[PDB]
């Protein structure tokens, strides 16, 4: 009854994704958690889900056993849960486009040498492979998209890198059997959200946006790689802020009479954990494609689960067709 | 093609309606103004709006003409356009309970006597009736409510006073077939709808909010009118705002984990021109279930214009229905 | 070396004080303590402050030990540090004028006969009596001014009721060599105080001034009472705020050219907290001149922990005769 | 009675100085004005601020008009006032590194031969020249200094590059008998100062601040050139703010107890105009060294506004120090 998961990337996405499975191991299963939509994912309780596998290229990472590399070197996310040994140590993935100038000059990456992805896959037993490169690691993405297919692992990309979202890579998952949910895990409550709601509010009430501007801070990683009429974008790295992103938001239209109408907000998150009771939904879904040997993206799951799906549904549709999914 | 209209309460949402009708006198039909669904609703373009009689109680409106009293007293909404000589005088309307004591304090009354309202519509050659009148003015508005029913004019009822949404009223205009739209003008974006829209977001996302809280500070009579876990309502007058409301809203949540998710804004709007492209929606509405002879509520209008209106309605489905009811 | 104390009004600002004591009981006398302008004020370290005896007129309170007085009915203060028992009984004492309508409807009175306060304070041997009695409480505030003054005891007048500002009261103090320091305790960095540096920046900088505005929320029965161009004062009274203090304030003027400069800014505090550091340095300053047989006003104190002093002084000038006292 | 200026950089700040002399052209020298210590400087009014001559690199700016080159190419700042021809035709500049990457990305450089500067000073008879070059252009300002120098001609150090306050230069000054207002102009109210006095603020009153975050936006040439625990600096250019520069700044700390008190605000100005006034009284401050044959760094006037002057003083005593210097 268990989810086997392999994690690309021990960053903080990954942090709050095992201290996330620890928070609710214990949770009722007629319940309801926020940020996830079942406790029980079909046959699979939060608790079910393993992590029997890690890749990283950091020093301070490769090596070491999960339960520490979830919170070493720049990671820094909110510990909302003590992590006990793992007794899975982390492996020496290929860097490949994973490390850009900024990431490079603030780690060391590991002496050893890079092992067989796909055989350690194999070894593992591995179901699911959640990938959370950093933005732009496209060749990396690909890789491990690659040995995952490969291995006969679903795979889960987390980051915008469009595999699943690619008619190529969608054949290439098809044709092996394996699932994959991709292209950019989406948040619960972000800044892109928050704002095409409130943009959509103006257009439906008949006010008109002129001008609109969001700045973004933060002080993670994720962050610092993102930095190397309309304005949007990371704005500034700030290192107190470690994982948290704040967004500082103004719309300014005109209502009836050219009458001037401004909105003006900051929204306050946690960005690492924004996205861990989605990704364990993710895994879940992934789980149960696989169960059922059907390969390529799984529609329902991405269109709800990510904002890059390979197609388009309104969030509730995509929700109901993901509940029928669920049952079968 | 004209649609008679009188006022009752030459206040700031007064000032906006008669200066909106102004501003948009020479607008293209097919062409689309902010606030308005359309700039020629049914067979009525905004032009065909006429003010023939209004009706007040302060010493500095009545006797005077509506576009003097529309900018006379408290009134102190932004000037979009000029008004000139309607040769309209405002007439001297019973007080009721239309002045309260803060209201009592910063006005004098008429000593002109209270005119027959009835016989005042029927002169006039009325054919629509909006009330402006102060928040808690139940008897005032009841008591012109029947005056329009007697006269045979339309009424929009503008205030939270229960007319369209009591079905004892709702019978008495249906009985005299008089059309009613009303209780409680809706504005484009205001900070309810702004509340509303994001506490839905928190929800649908899986984010549970915990607490919130709605500052609102204005400056004009509306706002003094008023004055007289989750919090919300008037919080303070501030002399310069003038017309203007500020509304500062805080939602405090927790998303996946239990980790604090904040939002916190600033919504600036003129208050009363927030409402007068959605009046003047409801005026030609109100004229066209009038040719057709149909009274009690127009329930398509009210749904979709009103805040409290008889049956409740998803908004883009009162929408459509609107639509058709203008198509007829 | 002890101070004895004694608390008239056991509310936030009481619980803050007994808190504030416990909390820096064992700090070192040569480190800096945020709000406090010495750990060892004179002779006296923190330590040495000594609750004796306490009043207050709440059912829940009067009767009960002043450990739990102070987490008791609608406290609602941050805590900082556990109390244990001190075998100190809250009395009862007169309400006179201390308790107004809202604060009626939200407690009930206790039903015990109020005490002799002149023979309760003796009886304790007080050396100073703190009150913390509800704005607006001069009959109150006065009485127990008196009682102090037939006592012997030093008073520190923490509201604002005119008594060690009021030559009337300042000559009892002096004619019965009893000292006194008062009339509205300062706090660290409130509202108040915040707006003032800022408007003296702008009129230093040559930048008009030509509106402003503030806003104030809380949710403690200090901000509940007192709810019973420039705006300024209590806003809206915010359950969930408890003890915090929010401040909204806008800034609005020109510069060079007449072109718009603004400054919009929200100050977030703890209300109680931000005074007690204050008191804990009134409360010495006041037995040090007790130690010295000197009545009346302490001039420097008063200045420098004060908001309605005595005699008005620069507030380093103050600071810096406040220290020369201290020395002697 | 003239102080005959010429400009070297027609940027934003040349526009607001500019367009500032127009627009208190006609101002009473017994009257205030905010951004001017004195309407009347000394011997010179405003209105004796005459433009004789300026330098730019810019095709859309050298061989225009004066009038027309300060509403040319990227300037944008906030129009005061109307300029008539002035007939001074802006000349070629030599470019050395006034031209970074983003400003050559933006504009095209002017086809012409730079002139020989020294001779084009000397050919208008300049007083004073006011250096505006974009920041980091060291061996452009100094070479502008130099020519200055070698016309005898006052120089005006708007930005931060070291001359007036580099003993070097600043002897080269004295020795020539050509006087220097310099290094970095003052803003009334920026950012900087803003923080400045809030966290001296929180200091006196004994609050720790622990972490502070400035973020600043803005849409002009300057902030794109610039782009180009504690945190500050340029975040992001929002092109639509055009001249303005929104900060976004928080401060968090501890007041007594530990308690957390934090502030956060947004100071909205336009960022050009902010320094015009300041920019005339050094320019008339310059001049008056010059009618006394005063060479070196003006130290009065650069110590009241300059943020990087020869000598550091506190703006009171700068302040008095510069109105001695302006009496004589
Ligand atoms: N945090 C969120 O809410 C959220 C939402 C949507 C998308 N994402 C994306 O998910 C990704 C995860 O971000 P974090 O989790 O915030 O990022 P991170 O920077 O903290 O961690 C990325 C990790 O990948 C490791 N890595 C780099 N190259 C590698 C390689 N070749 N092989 C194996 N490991 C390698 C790094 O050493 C690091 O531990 C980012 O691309 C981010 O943009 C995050
Ligand atoms: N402005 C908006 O966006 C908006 C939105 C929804 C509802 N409303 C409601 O519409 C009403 C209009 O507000 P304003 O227009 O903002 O208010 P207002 O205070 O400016 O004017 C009300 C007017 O009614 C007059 N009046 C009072 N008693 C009267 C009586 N017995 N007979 C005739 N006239 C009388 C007053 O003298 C005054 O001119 C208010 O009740 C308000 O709450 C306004
Ligand atoms: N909290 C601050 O930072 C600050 C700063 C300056 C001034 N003050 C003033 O200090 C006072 C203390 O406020 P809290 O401490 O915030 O107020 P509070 O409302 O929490 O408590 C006042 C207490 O006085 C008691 N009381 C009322 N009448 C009494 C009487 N006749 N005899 C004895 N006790 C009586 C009440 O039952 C209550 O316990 C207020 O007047 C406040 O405005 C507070
Ligand atoms: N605006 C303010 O409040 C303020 C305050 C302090 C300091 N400053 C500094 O003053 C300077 C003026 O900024 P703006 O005025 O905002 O900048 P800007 O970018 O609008 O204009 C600079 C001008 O210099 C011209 N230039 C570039 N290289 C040149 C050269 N070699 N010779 C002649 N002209 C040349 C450019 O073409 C442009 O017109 C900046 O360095 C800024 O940082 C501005
Ligand atoms: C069955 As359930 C509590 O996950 O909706
Ligand atoms: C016909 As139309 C421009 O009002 O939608
Ligand atoms: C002597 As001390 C540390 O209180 O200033
Ligand atoms: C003499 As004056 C009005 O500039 O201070
Ligand atoms: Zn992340
Ligand atoms: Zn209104
Ligand atoms: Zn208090
Ligand atoms: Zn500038």
């Amino acid at each position: 009854t268990e989810v086997r998961v392999a994690i690309v990337g021990v960053g903080n996405c990954a942090s709050s994704l095992v201290q996330g499975v620890e928070y609710y191991y214990n949770a009722d299963d007629t319940s309801t958690v926020p940020g996830l939509m079942h406790v029980r994912f079909g046959p699979y309780h939060v608790r079910d889900v393993k992590f029997v596998a890690a890749f990283d290229v950091d020093a301070k990472k490769v090596g070491f056993d999960l339960s520490d590399a979830i919170f070493a070197s720049e990671n820094n996310t909110i510990k909302i849960a003590d992590v006990a040994p793992t007794n899975v140590i982390v492996q020496r993935g290929p860097t490949l486009d994973g490390i850009g100038k900024y990431y490079a000059d603030t780690i060391e990456l590991s002496d050893a040498e890079p092992v067989d992805v796909v055989q350690a896959l194999k070894e593992a037993k591995v179901d699911v492979l959640v990938s959370y490169l950093p933005v732009g690691s496209e060749e990396a993405d690909k890789f491990y998209a690659q040995c995952a297919i490969d291995a006969g692992v679903a795979f889960v990309n987390a980051l915008p890198v469009f595999i699943a979202s690619d008619p190529v890579w969608a054949k290439k998952f098809t044709d092996a059997r394996v699932p994959i949910v991709g292209d950019d895990i989406k948040s619960q409550v972000g800044a892109t959200i928050t704002h095409r709601v409130l943009a959509k509010l103006f257009e439906d009430r008949g006010v008109q946006l002129d001008r609109t501007m969001q700045l973004n801070v933060g002080g993670n990683m994720d962050f610092l790689n993102m930095l190397e009429d309309v304005h949007i974008g990371p704005s500034d790295h700030v290192g107190w802020l470690d994982d948290r992103k704040w967004a500082y938001v103004r719309l300014e239209g005109r209502a009836f009479g050219d009458v001037p109408l401004n909105l003006e907000y900051k929204l306050e998150v946690w960005d690492s954990p924004n996205s861990a009771g989605v990704i364990i939904d993710a895994v879940r879904a992934a789980k149960i494609a696989k169960d059922r040997g059907i390969g390529g993206p799984v529609i329902p799951a991405s269109a709800y689960l990510m904002k890059s799906p390979p197609e388009q549904l309104p969030d509730d549709i995509a929700r109901a067709q993901l509940e029928e999914f669920i049952i079968g």
